[PDB]
C-alpha cells in the first residue's frame, strides 16, 4: 500500500476521460494540477503549418500541469488530451499547497519524476547548433537526389559519417554525436553507409 | 529580502570561487546540491578526444546537480566551472532532505527550477533544425563584425527580426520563435534591434 498517495487522492476528484477527449484546453487559466491514476495522455501544440505536434506522452503515476504551481496566472501553452480511456485526479492548486504543509511527502513524489524526467532530456551551444543545422541540410538535400532510394517512411540515402564531416567541416565523431541525436529525435536512421530520412 | 531564502542559507556553507576554478568534477559522488548566490557558472563536458565542449550557463538563483538529490548513487558525469568569480552555497542532500520537512518552501524553489527546465525541453523537425542552424550562424558571424558592441557577457550586434528572416529565408514569425528558444537556452538576449551574443 501507499500511505500518502491514498491520503492525497482522498483530497482529489477522480474522473474518467474517454480516449481523444480533452482534459485541459490551451489558454485555460491554470489552477490544477492533474494526477494520472491510469491510462495515458498526450500534450499537443500546433507548429507553423498548424499541424498537431506531440510534446510528450504522460502515463499512470505522472502529474499534469505543474509549471502552473510555481507560476501564478500562468496559462497552458499547449493543451492536454487523452489517448486512452483514463482516470485522472485533480486538486485545487490552492488546496494542494495546504497538503504540502501537512505532509510534504507527495510534493517529493511529483517533485520526483520531473527530475528522472529531466535526467533524460539534457546531456545534450551556438557552435554546436550550427553543425546540427548543416548536417540536417545535407541529408535533406541528398533525399531529393536522383540516386535516392524510396523508403516506406521516406527517402533512403547512401553516405559515410566521414563524408558528412568532410562536407560540413567537422570531425567524424561530431557526426556521430549529431547522428545519434537526430536518431533519438525519430527523424533519421543510421546503420553503416545507409541512412534513411523520415517524412 | 527573501525569508525562505534567508533561513535556507544560514543552513549551509557558502563558498567563494575565482573565475575559471572548477566546482564539480567528473565522476564525483553526488551529495550536493549547490545554490548560486551571486555570479555565473558553466556546465562543461570533455568530449571525444578533448575540447571542453560547453553545455550550459547557470546564474544567480540557480541550483546545481539537483538531479542527484533524488535517487541514490549518481556520481556523476557532467562538469562545472566558474565563468566569473561567484559565491555558491551548498548543502548535503540528506540535510536538505531534513529541511524539506522543516519548511518545504525551499523544495518549492527547487521544483520550480526543474519545472522551467521542462518548459524549455518540450518546445523542441529537420526543416526547423536547419533554420535554427542558419540563424545561429548569422548571429555568430555578426558578433565578429567590426561594428559589434562590447558586452559584459559577450558581443552585442545590431539587427532586426525581419533582416534575419531575409538572410536565412524564413518568415518573420519563425525568427521570433527561434529567438525565444535561444534566449531561453541562455545563448543570446534580444531587446528590440539589439541582440547580444554570449561568449
Amino acid at each position: 500500500t501507499d500511505p500518502t498517495l491514498e491520503w492525497f487522492l482522498s483530497h482529489c476528484h477522480i474522473h474518467k476521460y474517454p480516449s481523444k477527449s480533452t482534459l485541459i484546453h490551451q489558454g485555460e487559466k491554470a489552477e490544477t494540477l492533474y494526477y494520472i491514476v491510469k491510462g495515458s495522455v498526450a500534450v499537443l501544440i500546433k507548429d507553423e503549418e498548424g499541424k498537431e505536434m506531440i510534446l510528450s506522452y504522460l502515463n499512470q503515476g505522472d502529474f499534469i500541469g505543474e509549471l502552473g504551481l510555481f507560476e501564478e496566472g500562468q496559462e497552458r501553452s499547449a493543451w492536454v488530451r487523452a489517448k486512452t480511456a483514463c482516470e485522472v485526479a485533480e486538486i485545487s492548486y490552492k488546496k494542494f499547497r495546504q497538503l504540502i504543509q501537512v505532509n510534504p511527502d507527495i510534493l517529493m513524489r511529483l517533485s520526483a519524476q520531473m527530475a528522472r524526467r529531466l535526467q533524460v532530456t539534457s546531456e545534450k551551444n551556438l557552435a554546436f547548433l550550427d553543425v546540427t543545422g548543416r548536417i540536417a541540410q545535407t541529408l535533406l538535400n541528398l533525399a531529393k537526389q536522383p540516386d535516392a532510394m524510396t523508403h516506406p517512411d521516406g527517402m533512403q540515402i547512401k553516405i559515410t559519417r566521414q563524408e558528412i564531416g568532410q562536407i560540413v567541416g567537422c570531425s567524424r565523431e561530431t557526426v556521430g554525436r549529431i547522428l545519434k541525436m537526430l536518431e533519438d529525435q525519430n527523424l533519421i536512421s543510421a546503420h553503416g553507409k545507409t541512412i534513411v530520412v523520415y517524412g
